[PDB]
């Protein structure tokens, strides 16, 4: 039985309204657990959904070199694979093995409709609209180690603003959005920015293009006997459409804006 950790984020993740009246996977919904259920149909394995149980995406802590996270979790035994909105970097691959990538996303900025920035640029030049990223995530590890000028300029800032404008949730990140009045920007991937910016209150919006660009995938610990099936099951399940069918099914609600 395969212990997969995942992260409870909406709509890759949810609660089912009746979870107490559930149990085991059946509590949750989501893309992700029905892609965990496809890839496990697909490799025959039977498999327990958990929820990463310190909150996070994964990072090397500076000091301990310890890995948090759903990739700490892969790395230390916790579980045995990640099926989440896990983005794929070359730090990650030290220590864990990705499957091709399921979704595509890039770095982006979140603002309040209205706010006066059009670009990364524009963020970097000035500091009454503050900004900032997520703990322990792959966008954070992204700026600190950029050496291109506007992104080092922000790294610069953001490293050392007070109070800090990092947060530990991407659901805060996106709170802080809407409560600063337009005075917090966000560094998030287009992924959650295009799913929030499509859902009331319709008050944020995506702002320049993408930073980067890269992929979600399918992660296992170094070693593990599953890596492969687990690679050919994401192909096939991309090649079959699946991934598409999962997307249209998960992305858009009734209600939402517009
Ligand atoms: C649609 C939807 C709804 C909610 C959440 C997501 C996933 N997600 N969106 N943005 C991020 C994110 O932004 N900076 C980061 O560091 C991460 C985390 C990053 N994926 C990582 O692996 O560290 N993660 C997508």
């Amino acid at each position: 039985t395969v212990v997969v950790t995942t992260i409870l984020e909406s709509p890759y993740v949810m609660m089912k309204k009746n979870h107490e009246m559930l149990e085991g996977n059946e509590r949750y919904e989501g893309y992700c657990v029905d892609l965990a259920a496809e890839i496990a149909k697909h490799c025959g394995f039977k498999y327990k959904l958990t929820i990463v149980g310190d909150g996070k995406y994964g990072a090397r802590d500076a000091d301990t070199k310890i890995w948090n996270g759903m990739v700490g979790e892969l790395v230390y035994g916790k579980a045995d694979i990640a099926i989440a909105p896990l983005t794929i970097t070359l730090v990650r691959e030290e220590v864990i093995d990705f499957s091709k990538p399921f979704m595509s996303l890039g770095i982006s900025i979140m603002i309040k409709k209205g706010t006066p920035i059009e670009s990364a640029e524009d963020l970097s030049k000035q500091t009454e609209i503050a900004y900032g990223t997520l703990d322990s995530g792959s966008t954070k590890e992204f700026f600190r180690r950029s050496k291109i000028a506007v992104f080092d300029k922000m790294w610069t800032y953001m490293r050392s603003a007070e109070p800090s404008v990092f947060v530990r949730t991407t659901a805060e990140g996106v709170a802080r959005v809407r409560k600063s009045k337009g005075k917090y920007a966000y560094l998030l991937e287009s992924t959650m920015n295009e799913y929030i910016e499509q859902r009331k209150p319709c008050d944020t919006m995506k702002v320049g293009g993408n930073l980067d660009s890269k992929g979600y995938g399918i992660a296992t610990p170094k070693g593990s006997s599953l890596g492969n099936a687990v690679n050919l099951a994401v192909l096939k399940l991309n090649e079959q459409g699946l991934l598409d069918k999962l997307k249209n099914k998960w992305w858009y609600d009734k209600g939402e804006c517009g």
